[PDB]
């Protein structure tokens, strides 16, 4: 529980502990505040309970969309924006960490999809989505694929579906309209059609997994694949003439990858809300603070412009940073969880031939607004 002179943070154990703890130690060193980092397996169940008990964790780590649900669950207090930091960071990142016009988190790091290709097979990737299928046919002759997906999550499909003018929710006047989706939109039909053509014409395998395809990429069996800046895939800092670039764009359209932003929320019920608030912004994402914490991660791919500039010198990052500024911010709205389910079902039924595109997308928007 929360103690006087203490703060408790829960962050994905997979790689959560090392950086956060060392940063907590720095803040613990300065103020004497005892920091405690734990691994969040229980959080989903604890979330409602700790709030009801007026005392659980102080700070909650960001998921994908779920953090927005956490805001709706009142797991975070209203936060005050730092104008100086805004300049030091990026503008587009702030939308992801704001909800109902209020600041619910700080942007620490930026994740976006990018095209990862073998320079030896393809020295020049496609500039647009139209070029891919023609490009794929040529390298299909060599037993390569141009584009990778496994249709195990809607995350994979979105790049194709939204590319033609699709979108989760409409934003206007600083507010999202729950009644205005771009998932039942004509553009969404075109994007999903692209997916079907890729599978039907055997440009990509419907059953092949991301781990299998990434392994095939690692061996040069597949020319190109899609992943974020982490390049964890199934390999470590590769050296064999692999490269990273931005995703294709079609006829001047919003054809670019979605953007996720690392976020943190501060328990409103916490007696130590001020301790959490001050250190969060001043350590987790600053010139001094971010530098220390990134030491545990490979690249960082960070929301901090200054530190980003230096690490952005890697081909792996530079494309992700560019397409982050040109990509589309992933909504933090709780209904995004329904958007996840809504797309996944719609795509599978379409690809399996069980349901038509317009009908599946009609079901997709129905689920979101229901």
């Amino acid at each position: 529980k929360i103690e006087e002179g203490k703060l408790v943070i829960w962050i994905n154990g997979d790689k959560g502990y090392n950086g956060l703890a060392e940063v907590g130690k720095k803040f613990e060193k300065d103020t004497g505040i005892k920091v405690t980092v734990e691994h969040p397996d229980k959080l989903e169940e604890k979330f409602p309970q700790v709030a009801a008990t007026g005392d659980g964790p102080d700070i909650i780590f960001w998921a994908h969309d779920r953090f927005g649900g956490y805001a709706q669950s009142g797991l975070l207090a209203e936060i005050t924006p730092d104008k100086a930091f805004q300049d030091k960071l990026y503008p587009f990142t702030w939308d992801a960490v704001r909800y109902n016009g209020k600041l619910i988190a700080y942007p620490i790091a930026v994740e976006a999809l990018s095209l990862i290709y073998n320079k030896d097979l393809l020295p020049n990737p496609p500039k647009t989505w139209e070029e891919i299928p023609a490009l794929d046919k040529e390298l299909k002759a060599k037993g390569k694929s141009a584009l990778m997906f496994n249709l195990q999550e809607p995350y994979f499909t979105w790049p194709l579906i939204a590319a033609d003018g699709g979108y989760a929710f409409k934003y206007e006047n600083g507010k999202y309209d729950i009644k205005d989706v771009g998932v039942d939109n004509a553009g969404a039909k075109a994007g999903l059609t692209f997916l079907v053509d890729l599978i039907k014409n055997k440009h990509m395998n419907a059953d092949t997994d991301y781990s299998i395809a990434e392994a095939a990429f690692n061996k040069g069996e597949t020319a190109m694949t899609i992943n974020g800046p982490w390049a964890w895939s199934n390999i470590d800092t590769s050296k064999v003439n692999y490269g990273v670039t931005v995703l294709p764009t079609f006829k001047g359209q919003p054809s670019k990858p979605f953007v996720g932003v690392l976020s943190a929320g501060i328990n409103a019920a916490s007696p130590n809300k001020e301790l959490a608030k001050e250190f969060l912004e001043n350590y987790l994402l600053t010139d001094e603070g971010l530098e220390a914490v990134n030491k545990d991660k490979p690249l960082g791919a960070v929301a901090l412009k200054s530190y980003e500039e230096e690490l952005a010198k890697d081909p792996r990052i530079a494309a992700t940073m560019e397409n982050a500024q040109k990509g589309e911010i992933m909504p933090n709205i709780p209904q995004m969880s329904a958007f996840w389910y809504a797309v996944r079902t719609a795509v599978i039924n379409a690809a399996s031939g069980r349901q038509t595109v317009d009908e599946a997308l009609k079901d997709a928007q129905t689920r979101i607004t229901k």
